[PDB]
């Protein structure tokens, strides 16, 4: 062991993670690349769970919160949400982890704080601006999962296809609208609906908002 | 007692309701049916594809209604609280979901169903596919969300994340200090509501003229 430190460590997790994945990851795996004994190891940091949300926290600071400014909410709401985005595409099951583990941390509070700010500032209301940060974060990790699921995209690229080719040559008198959008389904194209699932839950928001008329 | 695959998971959702998806093994459920690998392999597959007819048969609980002039919004709420308590009535039931697609013959009833009152809102191609994908979402992730509170069948955790947050210095984290109730603790009730309302309005801009 060279000088060991809460950092050194998750760093080291970390790595291996990206390289190999989720059950790669276990405490005598990682003991073993930093050249020391569970002691060591157990002391910064304790079990695995513990290890994961450390593990979690860290990578977070690669996400922006950009401060609030003069008549750029919309954008600076995509802007923000397509940043975290990004970093779940850098990172191998990280939205796995994300599913069942609680949104703590220097990184994780410093980035609620800077969240709330920016949505109140959307002339949004107390229930809504608290809630609605949620929907967004939960809207993007689900997004995350399904694309972390999709050579490359060949085992996709045919199922895709092979779905796309029963939808339309199902029978058209029982099923007119399947026939019609065989495309809109099976489209894995992630980009452009991850654009659409913005413009409509940030339009849901807005429209939300000033309903006091 | 003529064994067949309907037979066959009456009996993995009668365990899994009873005792635990964690515990649904293909052991476990062959005693119960008093029948070798053989019998049991010979529908259904393996454990994973068994998983997507235990999903298929349960969405028949699910009642997507018949398009009615003026009432659009309403009838898609009606759907959605629906699915909701689908997932109410079984436990684990969303955990299996988030990893399959219903590509059952049910599931695809249901597709068309769903999509056909969808387009009578005046939603083009695009909107109404999406639409649909994203209603899904919103409410699988709820009743995973409502099944880690443990109803049905922990408000002392939540309680301690209240007071926690209330607790920050109110310089630094005044938003956090400010809202510590709505984030914490929320009905559930309350909770989906919001979010239905949200993307409905969300779609009917997506509308306009
Ligand atoms: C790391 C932190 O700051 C960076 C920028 C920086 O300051 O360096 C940006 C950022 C930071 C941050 O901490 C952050 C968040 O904590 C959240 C966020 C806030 C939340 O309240 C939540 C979730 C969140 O991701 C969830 O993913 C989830 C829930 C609830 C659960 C529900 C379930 O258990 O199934 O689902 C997922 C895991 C949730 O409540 C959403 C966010 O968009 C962010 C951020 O954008
Ligand atoms: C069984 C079928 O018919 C009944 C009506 C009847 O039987 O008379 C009603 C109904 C039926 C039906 O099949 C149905 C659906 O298939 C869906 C649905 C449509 C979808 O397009 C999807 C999902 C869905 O549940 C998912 O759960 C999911 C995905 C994708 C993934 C992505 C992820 O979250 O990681 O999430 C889950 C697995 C999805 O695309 C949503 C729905 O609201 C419904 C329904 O309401």
């Amino acid at each position: 062991m060279a000088p060991l430190t809460q950092d050194r460590i998750v760093v080291t997790a970390l790595g291996i993670l990206d390289a190999e994945g989720l059950d790669a990851l276990s405490m005598r795996r990682l003991a073993q690349e930093l050249k020391t004994g569970h002691a060591s190891l157990y002391a910064h940091v304790g079990n695995r769970d513990e290890l994961l949300d450390l593990v979690f926290d860290i990578v977070l600071t690669e996400v922006e919160v950009p401060e609030p400014e003069p008549g750029r909410w919309a954008e600076q709401v995509k802007e923000m949400c397509r940043s975290l985005r990004r970093m779940f595409l850098a990172h191998r099951d990280l939205a796995r982890i994300a599913i069942d583990r609680v949104p703590l941390g220097p990184n994780g509070m410093v980035g609620m704080e800077r969240t709330m700010n920016l949505l109140r500032s959307g002339g949004l209301h107390d229930e809504l601006a608290a809630y609605g940060g949620d929907l967004l974060s939960t809207f993007v990790t689900a997004e995350a999962l399904e694309q972390s699921s999709r050579q490359g995209r060949e085992q996709a690229g045919v199922f895709a296809d092979q779905l796309h080719g029963y939808l339309k040559s199902l029978p058209a008198t029982s099923f007119p609208n399947l026939v019609h959008l065989a495309g809109p389904i099976t489209s894995l194209d992630s980009d452009r609906r991850f654009e659409l699932g913005l413009e409509i839950i940030i339009a849901g928001l807005l429209a939300g908002a000033g309903e006091a008329a």
